[PDB]
């Protein structure tokens, strides 16, 4: 199972990790990939789970949206983890650079409510230009089920555990 977790709530983990090494050692039931709505997994924690998997991960994604159309900011999809998990949960978090309501940040993490236990970065976090530190307590007070939090950054990681309430 998840090693080297420090406990921040009942059901909220954190740990400085790279998601997509995080991925391949635990090979979780659920990673989180930190979507755009056109799932088009270019940068930041989707352009490095999409590369871990050879692209298969863009080649599913676009057969999704050929068929589904674009998510919606604050939904998701379920499609296969590849060779990082059971599944991945496509999580479209609010991107503030692109202009998009933050207060739809706990919409987007209300999907985590739909899995027991789940591998994740912090949404709207990184190159979405959201404060991570909000994220993290948007994810604390709005996620009911174990959530164990990757954070790449290592400084990052740092202000999170010793800034959390
Ligand atoms: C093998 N993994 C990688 O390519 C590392 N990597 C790149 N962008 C990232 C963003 C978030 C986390 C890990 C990230």
């Amino acid at each position: 199972s998840f090693s080297g977790y420090l406990k921040l709530t009942d059901n909220v983990y954190i740990k400085n990790a790279d998601i997509v090494e995080e991925a391949k050692k635990v090979k979780p039931t659920v990673v989180v990939n930190a979507a755009n709505v056109y799932l088009k997994h270019g940068g930041g924690v989707a352009g490095a789970l999409n590369k871990a998997t050879n692209n298969a991960m863009q080649v599913e994604s676009d057969d999704y949206i050929a068929t589904n159309g674009p998510l919606k900011v604050g939904g998701s999809c379920v499609l296969s983890g590849h060779n990082l998990a059971k599944h991945c949960l496509h999580v479209v978090g609010p991107n503030v650079n692109k202009g998009e309501d933050i207060q739809l940040l706990k919409s987007a993490y209300e999907n985590f409510n739909q899995h027991e236990v789940l591998l994740a970065p912090l949404l709207s976090a990184g190159i979405f230009g959201a404060d991570p530190i909000h994220s993290l307590r948007v994810c604390v007070d709005t996620v009911r089920t174990n959530v164990y939090l990757a954070v790449f950054d290592k400084n990052l990681y740092d202000k999170l555990v010793s800034s959390f309430l």
